């Protein structure tokens, strides 16, 4: 019926087996079904796992079942009716991702599916009434290093022979930076280090797929979020709202973050998971750090569209008062999708959604720095 139905699916489960059955059960009452997942690789995985299902079309930026990503579905539902329709059901995978677009998308699918006179449903599936699924296809062994991540990867390199291994590191730089640890692993273990960041994902990813015999060590930021073990810093590089703007800080990753970083190893093979002893899984934030700037941009959009908002910190509530985009400023952001920050979209799109002059664009961003200093306008 017109209902939203969560399904707690463990990370990398035999979802493939189950999603084609959900699409045909939704062809009961509705005429199209949209399938979306965070990154493109999941969208291709979903496309693969629907191979034998007749009228299936992809949307990677007539038909009856579209698969695409969270982002470019949002970009589409907003530009082409869709939400005014009553015969479109949705299936969303990895609803627990830390993107503002997933958040607003979830709200809009919820609105158009529980709508009055609706004849469509939604199926949400996540690895996170407070529950986090830590099951996998194969068993996973949880261990604890007390002495640092590099040295626990040395212990592993010698106690075990070469394996495929991966290290989840907060930032590209720092004393625990991807660059910094890869050099130290390079110079100790016989493993070859493949660094993966958004800054370098596209070039090195190719390198990741060869069979490395002396050993392979993926040192990765959260973009990566097939191998035999995972070493977790249990730390991330959020940007956070600080009441003068935003600042970049290292944080204990959220329960949902580590649940996905772990969920990389148990899918096709036994795997081991190494977290630091001094990490409070019980006590870290479940889904989002209380005042992360992703929770600001999501609520900013949700308020303009007069949708239900998300639990957030006090510094965000404060910031949602200094910064109040209009329905169309957040449409232009969500639909032309060439400004990473909603804050900067407010500089280039007027209150009515039209493009601003060059001198108007520059006046507004300087005025905005008087009260909100977004530190993402640099790096």
């Amino acid at each position: 019926a017109g209902v939203v139905l969560q399904l707690f699916s463990h990370p990398g489960a035999g979802k493939t087996r189950a999603i084609p059955e959900y699409v045909r059960q939704l062809m009961t009452w509705s005429n199209r079904v949209y399938v979306a997942g965070p990154t493109r690789v999941v969208a291709r995985e979903m496309l693969e796992s629907l191979q034998g299902t007749k009228w299936v079309c992809a949307m990677v930026k007539l038909a009856r079942v579209v698969v695409t990503t969270h982002q470019t579905l949002l970009r589409y539902a907003l530009t082409s009716g869709l939400l005014f329709a009553k015969d479109v059901s949705y299936v969303l995978d990895e609803t627990h991702v830390d993107s503002a677009h997933t958040k607003v998308l979830r709200a809009l699918i919820h609105q158009t599916v529980c709508k009055e006179k609706s004849k469509a449903a939604c199926i949400e599936m996540t690895a996170t009434e407070v529950r986090v699924s830590m099951d996998s296809n194969y068993p996973i062994v949880d261990r604890v290093y007390n002495e640092g991540v590099v040295q626990a990867v040395r212990k592993y390199a010698e106690t075990h022979g070469p394996a495929r291994v991966a290290v989840f590191v907060p930032g590209l730089t720092g004393k625990n930076g991807a660059l910094m640890v890869a050099k130290h692993i390079k110079q100790t273990t016989p493993y070859t280090t493949i660094v993966l960041s958004r800054k370098t994902y596209e070039r090195n990813i190719k390198l990741v797929f060869k069979q490395y015999p002396r050993g392979m060590c993926v040192v990765t930021t959260s973009i990566s979020e097939d191998l035999d073990a995972v070493f977790d810093t249990c730390q991330q590089y959020h940007y956070l709202v600080t009441a003068v703007g935003t600042k970049g800080v290292i944080t204990p990753s959220t329960q949902a973050q580590t649940c996905q970083r772990r969920g990389r190893i148990g899918r096709r093979r036994e795997g081991g998971y190494y977290r630091p002893a001094n990490y409070d899984i019980t006590q870290a934030p479940v889904l989002d750090h209380p005042d992360s700037v992703t929770l600001l941009e999501a609520n900013m959009c949700l308020r303009a569209l007069d949708l239900p908002e998300e639990p957030c910190g006090a510094a965000v509530q404060q910031a949602m008062l200094r910064l109040q985009p209009s329905k169309d400023q957040v449409y232009r952001w969500l639909t032309e999708q060439d400004t990473e920050t909603l804050t900067e979209a407010m500089a280039i799109y007027s209150a009515e959604g039209g493009r601003r002059s060059r001198e108007q664009e520059r006046a507004i961003r300087n005025r905005m720095r008087s009260y909100f200093n977004d530190a993402r306008w640099e790096r």
